[PDB]
Parts: C-alpha cells; sequence; structure tokens
C-alpha cells in the first residue's frame, strides 16, 4: 500500500473521462507551435486529461477561497480574489520540462476560470557568470548553489502575497548567461508555472516549493534522458551552436563522432550527477510523477491520493 | 505585501461572522473534561472559529476527492474515500502545543463530514533511552536526531496510504522513556492531527511536512515560554516528579528558589537552543501562525492568503 494512485498507459489513455475531451483545429495549429516536433496524440490523450486533473484542484481552491472569505465577513485586509494558483514542474536536463510546461500552460489556459497562465523559468534566478566566477562555481552550473536563492524566494513570496507586480531576471541559453537589464513582469496571473531543476529541492529553512499549490516531477531511464541529451546537443550545431553570438561557437561543428563523445562527457560530468545527487530525490515529493519511455511517449502516472 | 492575512485579538473575536458560533452545555461540560483549567471563553471565541476556518479545508479536500475520483471514472486502484487529513501542530516546549491539538481535537469532531478525529505525538518516535546512548544522544533529546525519523516517515506514510491500520509507538514522560511494547493503533481517522517540535523540521529527502494538508505554529516571546515552562517545572514537583517512579523523582526535594535556579538551566541550556535552532526557523512553513500573550491569551493570528 502506498500514497501514490498508479495508472499505465492504458488506462490513462482509456478517456472514461466522459468529457468528449477532443481539442479543436484552431487549438491544435496552435499547439505545433511550440514545435520540439511536438505530438499532438500525446498532448491530447495525456496532457489534456492532466489539465483537467489540475483544473479540478485550482477551481477547488477558488471555491475555498470564496467560501473562507465569506466566513471571515470580508474584512479588508483580505485580498479580493484567490492568490495566483503555482505549479512546480521538475525533472532532469533534457527529460522536457519545459516543453510540458508550455503544453501545461496552453490547456489550463483554455478554461474561463483561468484564462490568464504565466510561467516562469528559475533559469533567470542563477547568478550571471561574472558572480559565478567570483564564487568559483562555473563548473556548477544548475547545482543548488548556483542560483540566488534569496531573490527565488523574495520573487515567488511576493507572487503569492497577491502583488500586482513581480519581476524576474531573464536568462539567455544562447550566451549562457543573465541577460543584463531584462525582466519578465508578473501580474497576479491566475496560474503560474514554475519549472525548474531545483524548484523541488529541500532548504534548511522556508524552500521555494512551500509556496506550490501543485508539484509535477518529469521522470525517464537515467540511460534514456542521456541519449535526449545527446541529442539534442548535435541538433544544436546548427540551430544555436552555429550564431557567432553563441558562447560554444567553439563547438559549432567538430565531427559528429566528437560532438557524441563531448556530450557524453559533460554528461557524465556535471547533468547526470546533478540529476542523481540533487534533483532525483526530489521526486518522491511531487504531487504527480509522469514517466516517460524511450521516444517520450509516457508510460506511468503516479498521482498522491486525495 | 506579505502571503500572510493578519488578525488581532478583537478582530477575530469579532464573530459577528457570517455565521453564528457558539458551544452547547453538553459541548462546554465535556471540553471541561481536559479542563488543565482551560479557559472555555477562550474555547469558544478562538479555538472554535479557528476549527471553523480549518473544516472549510477539509470539506473542500473531501469534495475535490468525490470529482477527481468521477473524472477518473472511479478505477480499482483509486481509493473509495478521502485518506486521513493531516494537521500539523508545532511550537516550542511549553507554549501549550498539547492543549491546543487536544482542542482542536474534539472541536473538529463537532461536524458530520469528519467526526472521528485522532491525535499523535511525535514524542512517540523519540529513540528509547538505551538507543539514544549507545548514539551519545542523552543531552541532545529532542533536537532533530533524537528521533527515529525512518520511523515517524513510514507511520505517516502508512496513514498517508489510507491504509485501514498504523502503529505509533507510546512515550512516558513519567518514565522519561518509550513503554516497551506499548503501541497506539490509527485506524484510518477522517482527521489526524500530529503534534510535536519537529514537525515541520526540513530534510532532505522527502520530510513528513510533505504529508500535511494544514499546519499551525504556536508562537510566543521567548521571555515568555521561559515563564511558562519555569512554572509548569515547578508545578511538576507536586505531581509528576513526586511519583516515586519518576525518573526525576529527585527533582520532588527542591525548594522553589532551587527549582527556579534548575529550571533555569534546563531551559537556557538544552530547550531554548533547540527552539532558537531547530524549531522557530520552521515558523514561517506553517499554514497558521497563532501568538500568544504572557496570559496564554492568544493576539495574533496569521493566515496564509488562500
Ligand atoms: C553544465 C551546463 N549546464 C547548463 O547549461 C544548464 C544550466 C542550468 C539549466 C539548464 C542548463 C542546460 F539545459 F542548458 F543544460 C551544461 N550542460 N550542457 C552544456 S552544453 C551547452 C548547452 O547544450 C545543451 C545540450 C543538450 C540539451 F538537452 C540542453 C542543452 N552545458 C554548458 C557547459 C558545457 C561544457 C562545460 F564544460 C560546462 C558547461
Ligand atoms: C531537554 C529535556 N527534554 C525532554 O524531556 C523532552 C523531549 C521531547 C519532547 C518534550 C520534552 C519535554 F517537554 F518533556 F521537555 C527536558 N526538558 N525539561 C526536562 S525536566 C523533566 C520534564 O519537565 C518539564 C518541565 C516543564 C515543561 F514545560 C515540560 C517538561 N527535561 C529532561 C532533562 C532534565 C535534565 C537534564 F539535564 C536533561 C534533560
Amino acid at each position: 500500500p502506498s500514497p501514490y494512485v498508479e495508472f499505465d498507459r492504458r488506462q490513462w489513455r482509456a478517456l472514461r473521462m466522459s468529457t468528449p475531451l477532443a481539442l479543436t483545429e484552431e487549438e491544435l495549429v496552435g499547439l505545433r507551435g511550440l514545435g520540439e516536433q511536438i505530438d499532438l496524440l500525446e498532448v491530447e490523450e495525456v496532457y489534456l486529461p492532466l489539465a483537467r486533473l489540475i483544473h479540478l484542484q485550482v477551481a477547488a481552491r477558488q471555491r475555498l477561497f470564496a467560501a473562507t472569505a465569506e466566513f471571515l465577513g470580508e474584512p479588508q485586509q483580505n485580498p479580493d480574489r484567490p492568490v495566483p494558483f503555482i505549479i512546480g514542474v521538475a525533472g532532469s536536463v533534457a527529460v522536457g520540462k519545459s516543453t510540458t510546461a508550455r503544453v501545461l500552460q496552453a490547456l489550463l489556459a483554455r478554461w474561463d476560470h483561468h484564462p490568464r497562465v504565466d510561467l516562469v523559468t528559475t533559469d533567470g534566478f542563477l547568478y550571471p557568470n561574472a558572480e559565478l566566477q567570483r564564487r568559483n562555481l562555473m563548473h556548477r552550473k544548475g547545482f543548488p548553489e548556483s542560483y540566488n536563492r534569496r531573490a527565488l524566494m523574495r520573487f515567488v513570496t511576493s507572487v503569492k502575497s497577491g502583488s500586482d507586480y513581480a519581476c524576474a531576471p531573464v536568462y539567455s541559453h544562447l550566451h549562457y548567461d543573465i541577460i543584463p537589464g531584462a525582466e519578465q513582469v508578473v501580474r497576479h496571473p491566475d496560474i503560474l508555472i514554475l519549472e525548474g531543476l531545483n524548484v523541488l529541492q529541500t532548504g534548511p529553512t522556508l524552500m521555494v516549493s512551500d509556496l506550490f499549490d501543485f508539484s509535477l516531477y518529469v521522470d525517464a531511464r537515467i540511460e534514456d534522458i542521456e541519449q535526449w541529451y545527446v541529442s539534442r546537443f548535435l541538433a544544436m550545431r546548427t540551430t544555436a551552436f552555429a550564431d557567432p553570438e553563441s558562447h560554444f561557437h567553439h563547438y559549432a561543428a567538430f565531427s559528429d563522432s566528437q560532438a557524441v563523445v563531448a556530450a557524453r562527457e559533460i554528461w557524465r560530468t556535471i547533468n547526470r550527477p546533478n540529476l542523481v545527487e540533487n534533483i532525483l530525490p526530489t521526486r518522491p515529493r511531487a504531487t504527480l510523477v509522469l514517466r516517460k519511455d524511450a521516444d517520450h511517449s509516457i508510460n506511468r502516472l503516479r498521482l498522491r491520493k486525495l
């Protein structure tokens, strides 16, 4: 006996969920438009039921806000609407956190209950390269201490406060650095998705996940993520690495075989250990774990018992 | 702005609040049953409203479980009813956690949504004195490592799993040790309250506060808790210390003056440092912070915005 309800591919797919849960052609066009060669069959058979389950929790939290406001005879110091409902998205580099997150942002905005949905990545809260250097942490980008934890906690707290205005900094992956002067403004959305390696990480004191209303961990066999990491790396030889401004131009194209080999070594030396030491242990902390098989198709969902 | 809604005493009192909330006389009689000279005016004027607020969260969770079971077309692997709703209660030694906990236990069982409310203290998860010897930890009794944290995690996990049967050990304060062979059995309650110094403490992997649905922190100025710790040590001269089976039986023989000196020492040397290091840093992780005046009456509630 476990604290999770477990579903295989078959039962999950088996949309007994008696909304004829099917997207329209307008929407499917829109969803192509996040093109990580996105498989619209998974969006409709898997991510749509998931947006639905999460929808039930957001709507529940919204009536609990109403009932509670009514009970407290709605006094001045109580807010006028619910604060943003915050979803955390965690997993290894290259498992597809960002794609999952973008898809949920899109699906969840479909309901009139919560149409304004924001997405922030914790990437924006890494220390600038210059600062990482000052601390001797360059070889540790994406490990817990390479993030300005205070700023990230201030950011999320302010969002949970129901501020009209919360600012995050912006990270360019192209430049391998924080963009000086850039800011993403978040203005009391109904939902805010927060995606990052570290979102479910444990801290001595108050931590970001203490402000999450729901959380998701994207999982896969460690070997399978290695393969996805390697492939994205070779593929980047065009798209990004090719660009002159790319911090990683000194790789831009140096033999497929030698790119495989370097990718494997960056994986084994940085990203894989960050996974074992720091990310995987946060897995049992998620409300929902999604396990994908070799070709990114979901084969197992574990959902915390309500 | 902050993540908290704040009430002072008068505001909380003002139960012109959308429902009449008064206790009946059979209720007030029952509530005297634990009447360590319980202030029954506070019980009806502060704790009743507090239990109502919590009830709203319990009932929300019950509906969400049903809306969710129906969306999932109710599978064999989803449980038939909600699993226990778990409330944590934390704060210093002598701050009145146990009283607080016992007053919400009886009050919450008032509603037919959730009549079966249990109470467990984490004291039952301290290592027995003998195992605490092997480890050189007798001087750290009540510090995070004096607990069998693995068994405490297993116990709370098993309850959140909806199992019919979960056993906690039993601590005797009289004998200053775990009673060998004795067990408290928990059998799928609607609500389980978990009271302890350590309930909201952080750790690297999964931690018990992950499995909570609501949590309370009982608060006061450190001066005042010292005053209550001291008063209770003196008072115990007559009561528990007087028992000849009392592990602290030699404390019965203490003059007032000697008792003040000794109590003041145990405090400023063991309990006060535990408060400052391990217990007080957990205060912002609570859903609700109850602050008490020197006289034991509540004077601030801080509640997390919904
Ligand atoms: C460790 C570093 N981490 C990140 O850049 C990073 C840091 C924080 C969040 C995400 C990421 C990212 F997804 F991009 F991997 C990394 N992990 N992979 C690389 S290569 C440049 C980015 O390339 C890829 C390749 C595949 C991929 F799936 C995502 C990004 N780096 C930069 C780097 C290369 C060599 C070296 F010796 C030190 C660093
Ligand atoms: C630090 C210790 N803590 C625990 O026993 C303990 C451990 C876990 C939870 C609760 C408690 C308790 F509240 F009872 F204090 C303690 N704190 N107070 C004492 S004296 C016996 C219990 O007396 C009181 C006195 C006041 C009070 F509010 C609660 C308990 N001890 C045992 C002890 C005495 C002398 C010495 F040198 C070392 C230890």
